[PDB]
């Protein structure tokens, strides 16, 4: 039977918990620009980020345009003048200090990191990822972290994917898993390049890409029986 050795992981949403990072950085971003964040701003801000970074995912638009323009889009259209670059470098700060984890990620990452060599794979701007991985205690268990702005690409391209396998040393596709929570990401990006992929569906949203992981789970733990490895 096929035994992993190698497995990539996602941040956001799959090991630490992006949703409350984001949820409390945006209320004390409004908070400090004495703004009411009502639930339609919310929403739309949901719908204009995930827009914006789907651009990036696709080669449209850089990272930098993604986070530097999503505030002054949000804002300018409820009748607000606003600097993009700096909501966006306050927001930075308080995103940068949620570092909530994924129900169960330290004990499976710290159990998988003692049978399995373990990568972060991130389209995140590296400051944020290596500092809330190393504030949630997460950070030492992992042998390197790929980010993006180091490839002159990003996921799910297939040219991220090279850069990382590069580096891997002994990396053998058949033995490696990508597990996380974007479809299109971490599931069409794994696939692309060739390796089996976990995609985590804790709320089981539908699959409107139609893209198919190997497999699918709803919390961490389900990764035990998928890794055929007894939980400790």
């Amino acid at each position: 039977m096929k035994r992993y050795r190698t497995l990539l992981f996602d941040v956001d949403d799959t090991i630490l918990d992006f949703q409350a990072a984001e949820a409390l950085a945006l209320r004390l971003l409004f908070e400090d620009q004495n703004i009411p964040l009502t639930n339609d701003m919310k929403a739309q801000y949901k719908t204009i980020n995930q827009g914006l970074w789907r651009a990036f995912e696709e080669g449209k638009m850089t990272r930098d345009e993604v986070v530097n323009t999503r505030f002054s889009a949000l804002l300018k259209e409820y009748g607000y003048e606003a600097d993009g670059a700096l909501l966006e470098q306050k927001y930075r700060r308080f995103l940068e200090e949620g570092h909530q984890l994924i129900d169960g990620a330290f004990d499976l990452i710290s159990n998988l990191q003692q049978q399995f060599d373990l990568y972060i794979v991130t389209n995140g701007v590296s400051h944020t990822q290596y500092k809330r991985l190393r504030d949630s205690g997460l950070f030492p268990f992992f042998k390197d972290i790929f980010v993006s702005e180091d490839t002159g690409f990003q996921k799910p391209m297939k040219e991220y994917f090279n850069y990382v396998f590069e580096r891997i040393p002994q990396f053998s596709a058949e033995h490696t898993l990508i597990i996380g929570d974007s479809l299109t990401a971490d599931i069409k990006g794994g696939q692309l390049a060739g390796l089996d992929t976990c995609w985590m569906n804790p709320d089981m949203k539908p699959n409107v890409p139609e893209i198919i992981p190997t497999y699918e789970i709803r919390k961490l733990e389900e990764l035990y029986h998928i890794l055929n490895i007894e939980n400790t």
